[PDB]
């Protein structure tokens, strides 16, 4: 009864959305893919962005930890969530790009342009500018080249520390029930939706990465949908 992801179909959850969504298995190395032309189509990552300026800030000690706290300047921006103080990890819980435009200010290009390279991030391209190359700028990656660098995240075969690489899988958990771990993180732009992490079981662990023309709460909830239609996500 133990899940073939090569026999999957989730043309029910993409019925009225245009998207492609991928799921691959780790421990069998086997790998569903919906829409194989969307997956290898380059976008902007938007604050899926955010796991790689996790793990280059770590590894480069702009930041101590998931509870480096940058305080809030009081100014209100656009969201009640986004203004409060914030630490590294709940900056990305949150999505409050104020904090990683500081860190990334903090990380500076040499350092960015270095570590980008050994991910194979997409067009690995920052000439947007070091604070925002990747909200709607210059920096492109497919929906494939993000499940490859997921899958090196999730398999530590990373030319980064190991104690960072867990802190930042830690921080993208999303959901600790009895039976699964979801892990994710979202991006939206311009019509334009991601939701990639990874979910552990009690029988398996799987990455997974979905875009849309849609919204990333979109993006999550389809993800979602296929997970808990396969029993990924019980309780």
């Amino acid at each position: 009864k133990h899940l073939n992801v090569s026999k999957m179909n989730v043309d029910d959850e993409f019925k009225d959305t245009d998207g492609t969504f991928i799921l691959h298995d780790l421990q069998k190395d086997q790998t569903f893919v919906y829409n194989r032309k969307r997956a290898n189509q380059r976008q902007t990552p938007q604050s899926t962005f955010k796991v790689v300026n996790a793990l280059i800030g770590l590894q480069v000690k702009a930041v101590r930890d998931e509870y480096d706290v940058k305080r809030w300047d009081g100014v209100k921006r656009e969201f009640e969530s986004w203004n409060r103080d914030h630490t590294l990890g709940s900056a990305m819980r949150e999505s409050a790009i104020w904090y990683y435009q500081a860190l990334a200010r903090d990380i500076g290009e040499e350092r960015m342009k270095t570590w980008l390279h050994t991910l194979s991030y997409g067009n690995e391209d920052i000439s947007g500018g070091i604070d925002q190359f990747w909200l709607q700028s210059s920096l492109t990656i497919s929906p494939l080249e993000q499940e490859t660098f997921l899958e090196k995240l999730a398999k530590e075969e990373l030319p980064f520390d190991k104690p960072v690489m867990k802190i930042v899988k830690r921080m993208m958990i999303q959901e600790e029930g009895d039976h699964y771990t979801l892990y994710g993180k979202t991006g939206t732009d311009m019509g334009l939706g991601w939701f990639v992490g990874f979910i552990k079981t009690e029988h398996g662990s799987y990455v997974f990465v979905t875009n849309v023309d849609d919204s990333g709460t979109k993006a999550k909830n389809i993800t979602v949908d296929i997970l808990k239609k396969y029993g990924l996500i019980t309780s």
